[PDB]
């Protein structure tokens, strides 16, 4: 039963949001999610990359948040500024995974650190992904908070920069409802994508607030 969502990010609520925490994804995400790299200050969500924990299996700590709860299609609204720094990735996106019983679907917005005059837009459907578009924004989305957005249809994904659509795929769009997810991530192996990651110290990427309305 999908209803309205709507996050300020004033207070945590351990019924509604989780801190990730003591397990990172692997591969090409460089970090364990540490819930001490999430804060909520003065309605503002921020989470960071640190040096990480002596004893981490790796050298830094980022931070993911993710809902309790899952969410169908319709309009998912984040008011966010990502962090700027070559090798990173500042996100928003919904998941569901095989952990959860479910194919790997997931819609993305990434800012890549390396350069936040773009963002990509991206999704997975039964873990197959290679839908990458970079739309250049024409201004800096790490100087000021901006809206960004995607409508989810049974039919097409639209992805929408301050109130305005600004691209649409067709091609197999995901199908199992995903929890949304925010995170900050330092890559590794990834060069050419992200470009190297140069340790640089408490990155935050700043989040105002979330909504989903089923439509
Ligand atoms: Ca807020």
């Amino acid at each position: 039963v999908f209803t309205h969502f709507g996050e300020g990010f004033d207070y945590y609520d351990s019924q509604l949001w989780e801190k990730a925490d003591g397990w990172g994804n692997g591969g090409v995400f460089n970090c364990i999610w540490r819930a001490y790299n999430i804060e909520l200050k003065d309605g503002i969500l921020n989470l960071s990359i640190t040096d990480d924990m002596p004893s981490s299996s790796k050298p830094y700590a980022g931070a993911e948040y993710r809902t309790r709860d899952k969410f169908g299609y319709g309009l998912y609204q984040v008011r966010m500024k990502p962090a700027k720094n070559p090798g990173i990735v500042s996100s928003f996106f919904t998941y569901t995974g095989p952990v959860h019983g479910t194919p790997w679907d997931e819609i993305d917005i990434e800012f890549l650190g390396k350069d936040t005059t773009k963002v990509q837009f991206n999704y997975y459907t039964n873990s197959a992904g290679n839908h990458e578009y970079i739309y250049d924004l024409r201004f800096d989305a790490s100087e000021d908070f901006h809206i960004y957005a995607f409508n989810w249809q049974p039919n097409y994904i639209a992805w929408l920069v301050d109130g305005e659509e600004v691209y649409r795929a067709y091609d197999d769009i995901p199908v199992h409802p995903g929890k949304i997810m925010l995170n900050i991530w330092p890559g590794i192996g990834v060069d050419e994508w992200l470009g190297a990651y140069d340790g640089k110290t408490n990155l935050t990427a700043s989040y105002d607030w979330v909504a989903y309305d089923p439509i």
